[PDB]
């Protein structure tokens, strides 16, 4: 509690010292960690909470000064009011698992980062008929599967998950996260959220505005462990203005509970594999899919991988290939024959009864046999450390963390994402990727990517691996970054998503009508946080305390 | 013009004059018609909406009363209009089209308010796009307009609408209250992506990804903002980045909403309409749990209704045509009104759409499920006469607009409605618990029960048609004592209200008071911060901006 | 008077009426013109500019327009003026003559502003003198007007003056702006000291050593301050003492200049024009190396300049009187011209000054230097054909005002100019790749290339002017796309733009935003300072005070 690497702007020692022991005294030292020493990056397993674990920036870039963790809501409510008094600014985190886009790491550097997650973690609520459950930030896609199989649970309710099983639900869900059944669009699915604003005042969105009637046994309950009424989590929208989406992406309030829906079990599944033999085959593939997506025979959320990502899942570059330089166009046709896949590789997923998933199966099947070379496997037809055999499993809500090994493609791992929006247009998915392809080979990477396929929409997840220790590699990726952002926005896509190096150049191309949005949002953030205690600068959103000149990147 | 009926609070009729000339002269006379008669508060009917007051007038019929209706011709008119009305500090209430009778019509809530009829002269389809799967529509653009736009285009073949009971509603209008259509698409707000406002500072703001511009090139050149194209992906993916703003402008007063990109419904490749006739009153109970399970499987693919027999048989006569009965019709009766036009006492209307193997097996399972229920009868549009409402919702689930179910209004003379819109979980007990609740004090009040449950995916909309003669002043407050209880009833019991007339606006969100109204109070300071002036619809959804009186204005 | 066509931002037509009225009592109705009609939005000439909108619109015609026309007579109506649009919150547009055709004419940066034409009472040539080798001229003083006061006083023998292309333009208008003459003096801006503002406040301020008072003596007594004579050393020496603010008002919204003191170079004793042809297109790299240390080491005096064939043969000749072709005319075609013409694909244009040893050693040096290139022909006014551009830039470089240059504008039908005018590094190289990029552009929008690289000491003025058909909706939005395409395409490789047109100065100060845009908001921060109600020309050069919308202005 006395001495840290880096404070926050304009705050004295003094201060920092006087507001730390206040916290120290407020939820136990075992709750604080200030950061004194001269910030290890951690693994997956136990995640670092003070900086960026897959630096792109230099590693110390992005540090916070301390790590707290309350032991329930109140302690926010009163670490908050605090900050209020001292101006300190705050970064919230579920569990910190958000590698790519810079993990735990405050954007303004001398920040608290606020580990909601450890603590607060309890599965609050699942419910059957409902088909839904209420969480905490520390409930991990793992852990509320592990909640399932200890109640005998998945012959009524699947769940929805990410590549890796890590991550927080209520975290991924605000930051508009994606999953690969017919719930994958987690943001959407959610219903009723609990908040603490940066006036310390607790807020329930939707139908959980609506209190659940006064009675007996909940009688005298503080607010934050007062039950919901009974459509809370049912019926998303409420009475008047449907304000959930100012805190998704945003820095408007912490959030300390939320309704998800979950998927009830289709009473039948079958994953399958896909494989498009040449390079050239994915504009056929986007323009087959399109209608098929649109008609909901493809049901979940399907995702057209390149062959170096099923690839480096497998093994690493090494394992492979010798050289420094990226891979030809010659030497990936080899893997896709040492594999028995294709230069693209298509996943997806059937579900409900066997009448239908026969039904929809034969189309995909004729609808795909357009393409030359086409091949079709179910997890059975395909080798026992096959891709497809772990995807089976995240297309149907069971965790698996084997897509974490395609970080080790090159030595020292990291991640950084690249995630623009295109079309589901064989003719825009493929100036997208060449756009893509182009930068990364002039930046002397591997080109590694999907195109994951929403109704109308395909998030293209570009998927940079860099070596850490590597100092020339990170200069040129981040150029590489800067230089794909700015040319993406000259063809009309822009980025769902991203890493805290990179939000204020992506927020400035959406400045249509002179930066009439940013405005907009800068007004109702000064409007809810008058201090510009949460999260300052998250989605390039600065309150009216941080002046653009100082602050942008 | 110069001596309106009523005026705008704390606002001299020397400055509304000066305000109405400045704005004569931006719109032009044929735009503002100023109420200064009682000859101009007539109710007038669906085909001809009265823009001035409510037409179905639960309280006094000039109590919620315009100064002056103005029809800007375009987006820079409304920069212009905001910006004055800013200046004289002048309330306005911006309406699509104005047929949200049963919610208040095209009043505003504060009395002398200018209401801003933005489909005038903005009702333009912006766009249709087939790839997409998508249109884009100015607030004047009703479902019959979208509709006859997709037949003079030979698109039908290709997408479909998704209509609410009846077509002659504001496609943006519906969509930012929230409105309930009957295919898949039936939420329609939820199939809503990139939105245009004008703020009440003035400046032009679009949503998602429309505020990713477009890029520059030569034909679009010069532009006026709100004339500039999208983005590609404006309309096919909401959110952007950073905070998602879209819902602060649903069923609120923060902006004016020009244009919206709604999805449309491609053309399924098959589709077979339904209906489930469900004998007793209480096999609403075991129906329910019937249609809880195959909803959450999508068994139920669009958005299916019971209906209560009289809703249906309402349809079809008004009350006089089978009692001649002053109070309302006994159990025993509605059973006899069931046999004469071989019904349910409650009715299950539903569609199947895609591809015949995949119909086939979804009504295996629906009739297999349903058919647990004792005297349960399916047909299919064919199967019915001519007059039916199968033929009807055959129609309203694929889109079609029709006007059809407007005679239900009729039930009584002088016929209003008044919708009191309560939520339910998809549970038989529940729906039981608050149907028991809604009928009680229906017969309290000397009222029919009419009323339809709208199943979405994990709740189902209540809707309770209150249908009442207008010129009775006696039952005007027995309607409204009924409204105010039920709020209070089903609040009592954790039932919300969607959505309501403006008379009830200020009690309902009265009951969303959890940690003591904390949901209003800051909506009330995001209201402050971006209407200073409190210019845009005070008083909306029981939110006040601060130049307001809460012990004034509030109801 | 009553109706104007547009009005300013947040004012009411009642406000404008009494705006006005007051103004007509203080300047008189022969001094006011309101613009009341589409009658008056008429494009003129350049004998007769239009003071009301854009004459050479690559907007709408009626984009920038103002509200009316006000003409004081005198700087006390000036104070009075200012005092009152404070009052009304009125914004001003102040012009000295306007003639900025090219870069907007006349007309506002926000629609409604009064033009305050400076030079229709305040046109007096208030001092010359010899001794000190300056004059001292308010706004009205055309180039024609002071070099005709010359005449008329047999100076020219002892002073010369510094003209740009064309003698029609205001000397204190054109400096203020940093226009570009062609003798030594040609840098305008430069050869200034002390000067005269109104501030936004009345306040009357005098720049330079115009701040030391002229010592009081009987003669001088009682006189209003703009009629008081000025010190001894106010136009001998401009820094005086403490912060040199002279550039607080040229290109900029910060005062309303009354008078301007301007130096005047000496007759030389001795002077010679020439022109150098260049045969090939590719000649300009060369060139621009062999131009560089002459102009360095001041072989070359004067401001040189390198015009291209098309420029010189516009002179001469519409595009209708040389093909006949409505696309661009190839490089195989501009070379036939240039030999019809006598003259290279590029033209170099300068003057020799002094007694005639010198002037001698001078021409055998730079005739020496540019032998380097294939084909260089050397020609003195003497040796061309009477019509020649020559003889005119023999007049133009000793300071005679012409108006030949003209014609160039009508190398289209309805032709109008803009002016794109980024800077270059005096190095073969850049020229030509400055030179590349911009030909390029006018290709992919179906212009004919047309400029000149005017040489100041270290830095090239490249000079692209775009000749439009004005009729032509199609062209315009062409023009536009060319324009910011260019912006954008010169920035991207490090060449800013000088001087712009009222639709780019928003765009080209955005590519000024070295740190997150710190020069405008500094820029922003002093402008709010000393116009607190932000009534003078706000947008000038991109710079708003805080009542502007940047959102909604913004271009
Ligand atoms: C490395 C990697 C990452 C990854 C992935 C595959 C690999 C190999 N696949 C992903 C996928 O398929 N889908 C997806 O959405 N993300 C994927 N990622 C990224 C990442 O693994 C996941 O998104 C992960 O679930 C996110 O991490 P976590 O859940 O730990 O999130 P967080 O750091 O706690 O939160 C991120 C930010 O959101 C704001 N935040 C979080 N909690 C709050 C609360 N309670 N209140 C207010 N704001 C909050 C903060 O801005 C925080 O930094
Ligand atoms: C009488 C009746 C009504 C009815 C119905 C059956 C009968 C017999 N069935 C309905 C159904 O199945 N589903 C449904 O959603 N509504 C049904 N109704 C009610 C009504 O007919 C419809 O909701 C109708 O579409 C709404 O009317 P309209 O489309 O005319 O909308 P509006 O009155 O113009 O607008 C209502 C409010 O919306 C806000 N608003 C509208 N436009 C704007 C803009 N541009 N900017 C800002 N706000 C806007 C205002 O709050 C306005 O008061
Ligand atoms: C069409 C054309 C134009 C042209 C040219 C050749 C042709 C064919 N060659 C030029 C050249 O060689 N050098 C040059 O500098 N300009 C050339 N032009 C452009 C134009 O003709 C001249 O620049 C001309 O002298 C400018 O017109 P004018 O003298 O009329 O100036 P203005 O329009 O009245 O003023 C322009 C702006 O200046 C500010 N201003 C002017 N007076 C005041 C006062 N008193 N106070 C404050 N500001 C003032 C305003 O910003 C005004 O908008």
């Amino acid at each position: 509690e006395f001495r840290p690497l880096t404070l926050p702007p304009k705050l004295s020692l003094s201060d920092f010292n006087e507001f730390i022991q206040d916290i120290i005294r407020i939820v136990g030292s075992e709750n604080v960690e200030v950061i004194s020493s001269k910030i290890v990056d951690g693994s997956y397993m136990k995640p670092t909470h003070t900086h960026d674990p897959h630096h792109v920036m230099d590693q110390d870039y992005f540090l916070a000064s301390a790590i707290v963790a309350p032991r329930n809501v109140a302690d926010v409510q009163s670490i908050v009011g605090l900050a209020n008094k001292f101006s300190f600014p705050l970064w919230p985190i579920s569990i910190g698992r958000n590698s790519g886009y810079g993990g735990a790491a405050p954007r303004v550097s001398g920040s608290v980062v606020l580990d909601m997650g450890k603590n607060m973690n309890r599965v609050l609520e699942v419910n059957v008929e409902g088909a839904y459950c209420v969480v905490e930030p520390g409930v991990t896609y793992h852990d509320l599967h592990n909640y399932l199989e200890a109640n005998n649970l998945r012959d009524k309710l699947w769940l929805d998950v990410p590549d890796l099983g890590g991550g927080s639900v209520l975290g991924n869900a605000v930051e508009r996260g994606v999953g690969y059944t017919p719930y994958g669009d987690h943001w959407m699915m959610h219903s009723g959220m609990e908040v603490v604003l940066a006036n310390g005042e607790l807020l329930r969105t939707g139908m959980g505005a609506l209190p659940d009637p006064k009675r007996p046994e909940t009688m005298g309950l503080k607010p934050e462990d007062q039950p919901w009424s009974k459509i809370a989590h049912l019926f998303p929208y409420g009475f008047g203005p449907y304000i959930d989406g100012l805190f998704s992406q945003s820095n408007m309030g912490i959030v300390t509970k939320i309704g998800i829906w979950l998927m009830p079990n289709p009473r039948g599944y079958q994953s399958y594999l896909i494989t498009l033999p040449k390079d050239g085959d994915l504009k056929q593939a986007v323009d087959i899919i399109r209608p098929l997506r649109l008609g909901m025979a493809l049901q979940n959320v399907p995702t057209i991988r390149h062959i170096l990502l099923d690839a480096a899942v497998l093994g690493d570059k090494r394992s492979y290939s010798s050289r420094t330089e990226p891979l030809s166009d010659e030497e990936l046709d080899k893997i896709a024959k040492q594999l028995n896949l294709g230069r693209w590789n298509f996943y997806g997923a059937l579900y409900g009864p066997e009448p239908i998933r026969r039904v929809l199966w034969e189309t995909i099947k004729d609808a795909f046999s357009a393409i030359p070379g086409v091949k079709f496997y179910f997890p059975e037809d395909t080798p026992e450390n096959s891709v497809l055999r772990v995807r089976d499993k995240t297309m149907q809500g069971i965790p698996t963390y084997d897509e974490l090994k395609w970080i080790d493609w090159l030595p020292n791992g990291a991640h950084l994402f690249f995630s623009p929006i295109a079309k589901v247009s064989g003719e825009d998915a493929m100036m997208q990727y060449a756009v893509t392809k182009k930068r990364c080979q002039e930046a002397g990477l591997d080109f590694i990517g999907t195109f994951t396929v929403g109704m109308r929409e395909m998030h293209h997840i570009v998927c940079i691996v860099f070596n850490k220790k590597d100092l020339i590699q990170k200069r040129k990726v981040q150029w590489l970054m800067r230089t794909l952002i700015d040319d993406c926005a000259a063809n009309g896509w822009g980025e769902f998503r991203t890493h805290l190096a990179f939000m204020d150049q992506i927020m400035e191309t959406y400045n249509w009508n002179n930066s009439s949005f940013l405005r907009f949002n800068e007004v109702l953030k000064n409007a809810v946080d008058p201090n510009g205690i949460i999260a300052p600068g998250k989605s390039g959103v600065w309150p009216s305390q941080y002046s653009h000149v100082t602050w942008k990147l």
